[PDB]
């Protein structure tokens, strides 16, 4: 009526029941557009604010669908109110069929699992300085020196330079027994002062519980000095995209 609530949309039909509540308690159904399923449920709103609770309620649908089988599919990101299926008609899917049939050839079977990984910031900056005399004696005389801004900050990058390698000495590792296991590896940018990596990686869907093995063995590796955080299980935001 108000509208429909879109989840993601998938290579294949979902069958009628999977019985599935969703978004303000409205059941989940699925439409055809080209071939494709458009995973949707009756809107409450035209406008849905990201709250905690409405974000999980978004993620559980995605979950409950992967975890009935259904493990191939370009999630759509959160509160997406279309008004009728006027709006997604045959003709705006047509020109990007060949696009999407690609994207879902190389999904299909796959998983995406994610690996972030914190440390102390001020501990590990701190070490950094003791490891290297040369740049602790040039930083508290490069006043008297009266430096020009190239210069400041030219020693500001040889202080990040040396926590660069301890990072990329932890990220290495990551790398060398990961990324073998996995189709494609994405790296983004840290979110946050103490993250210093956030990997994404498709991996065969039936290959995960080695790959989870894999993780809490580099955790045993390193003891407290790392924080590891390990996702096996999310809709495929990273890699479903065209």
């Amino acid at each position: 009526t108000v509208g429909l609530y879109l989840y993601g949309i998938f290579p294949e039909p979902i069958p009628d029941g999977l019985v599935l509540q969703g978004i303000d308690n409205e059941p989940v159904h699925s439409e055809m557009i080209d071939g494709f399923s458009f995973l949707y449920s009756a809107a409450h709103k035209e406008k849905y604010l990201a709250s905690r609770r409405y974000l999980i309620c978004h993620e559980k649908v995605l979950e409950t669908v992967m975890e009935a089988g259904f493990t191939t599919l370009l999630p759509l990101r959160f509160g997406l109110v279309i008004k009728t299926w006027e709006s997604v008609t045959e003709q705006l899917i047509t020109p990007y069929k060949t696009q999407l049939k690609e994207l879902f050839a190389k999904l299909s079977g796959q998983r995406e699992v994610s690996i972030k990984i914190f440390w102390d910031n001020q501990w590990e900056l701190q070490a950094a300085l003791e490891s290297n005399p040369k740049l602790k004696q040039e930083r508290d005389a490069m006043m008297g020196k009266n430096l020009n801004m190239e210069e400041i900050i030219h020693i500001g990058q040889l202080i990040e330079a040396t926590v660069l390698r301890r990072k990329q000495d932890i990220i290495q590792v990551f790398r060398d027994q990961l990324n073998h296991r996995a189709q494609e590896v994405i790296e983004s940018d840290p979110m946050t002062d103490d993250m210093i990596y956030n990997a994404a990686y498709l991996i065969p869907w039936e290959q995960e519980p080695e790959f989870s093995q894999n993780v809490e063995a580099i955790d045993q590796q390193f003891g407290d000095r790392l924080r590891i955080r390990y996702n096996n299980l999310t809709a495929p935001y990273t890699f479903a995209q065209l």
